[PDB]
């Protein structure tokens, strides 16, 4: 142990889509990340939210995280928390920072779809092929059941259609109207905002980084494709050890062909820009950013545990 990650306020890890604090009470969302930070002096709590929901609304993940933050303050005696959200967890962290800015000292987002996901637009467009709405209805039930069975608490508050609509590029822009932040650039700029914000008399430090392993490719005859820069081509063992490696390459290719640009399989670079952009050069797919699956990543992917460990030290040096 040491003092490398000892922050002034406790760190709250906020999971994103499909997530929980521990899948089926067996698999940690933040694989081995809580243990590493505590091994370097950090006080780390892991939120358990609805894997499928909107962030606003009484049943949304935001109120769940607001209530969970309070239980962390009452257990540590601390006044504020350092919110670190991955994927939709960054959207949930922005909600808590906007409705209770006194309880938050910083907001860090990892691969967060601040402008939505082109793959969410794709999925919603595919479901529209059945005008009866029965395909969407049956698929949502099975997805909601998936969230019930994988939630460490069997959380039955699962809304797959609200979750899908929340991550669309059109609805995420409405979310940025309802919860604007100085860390966001103008809509459609592919530019970040300010490194800090002052909301309700509290100064929040805003951070973000993104994985861009899935890159657009050249093509004569004029239709784009994709390559996975995180992996040794064709033969990288992560293709076999981690099913999400090829799965996120396919979803990312669907995003490229919809005009997303470089992405991590589900969130593009422009949609992930927030506050102080520390890096968008990580050769990571969407769950490489959380050391998944079970730590397996492509031979070109950087260590995400050390990156998160360094940021905890960065929060320690920044005074929070
Ligand atoms: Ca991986």
């Amino acid at each position: 142990a040491d003092d490398y990650a000892t922050t002034r306020y406790p760190i709250v890890l906020v999971h994103g889509l499909t997530g929980t604090d521990k899948y089926a009470g067996v698999l940690e969302y933040w694989y081995g990340i809580q243990e590493d930070l505590q091994q370097h002096g950090a006080t780390v709590y892991v939120a358990n939210l609805s894997g499928f929901q909107s962030d606003d609304g009484p049943n949304g993940r935001g109120e769940q995280l607001l209530a969970y933050v309070k239980t962390v303050l009452a257990a540590t005696g601390a006044t504020k928390v350092n919110l670190v959200g991955h994927s939709q967890g960054g959207l949930t962290s922005r909600y808590v920072a906007a409705v209770a800015p006194d309880l938050v000292a910083s907001v860090t987002t990892i691969g967060t779809p601040h402008r939505g996901s082109e793959f969410a637009d794709f999925v919603q467009g595919v479901l529209a092929y059945d005008p009866t709405g029965l395909s969407s209805s049956v698929i949502a039930a099975f997805v909601n059941v998936f969230g019930i069975l994988t939630s460490s608490s069997h959380n039955t508050n699962q809304d797959a259609l609200a979750s899908l609509k929340t991550l669309t590029t059109a609805q995420a822009a409405t979310y940025n109207q309802n919860y604007p932040s100085a860390g966001l650039g103008a809509p459609g700029s592919c530019q970040t905002g300010a490194p800090t914000e002052t909301v309700g008399g509290n100064t929040h430090l805003l951070y973000s980084w993104a994985g861009t392993a899935i890159q657009p490719t050249l093509s004569v005859f004029g239709v784009t494709g994709a390559t996975d820069t995180s992996t040794i081509p064709l033969v990288d063992p992560a293709n076999a050890l981690d099913p999400s490696t090829l799965a996120l390459f396919g979803t990312g290719t669907v995003m490229i062909n919809r005009g997303s640009g470089q992405n991590d399989g589900l969130v593009s670079k422009c949609s992930a820009l927030y506050g102080q952009v520390l890096s968008t050069s990580y050769k990571w797919n969407h769950i490489d950013e959380i050391n998944q699956l079970l730590g397996v990543r492509g031979a070109f992917a950087e260590d995400p545990v050390a990156v998160i460990r360094t940021h905890a030290n960065r929060l320690k040096l920044a005074g929070v």
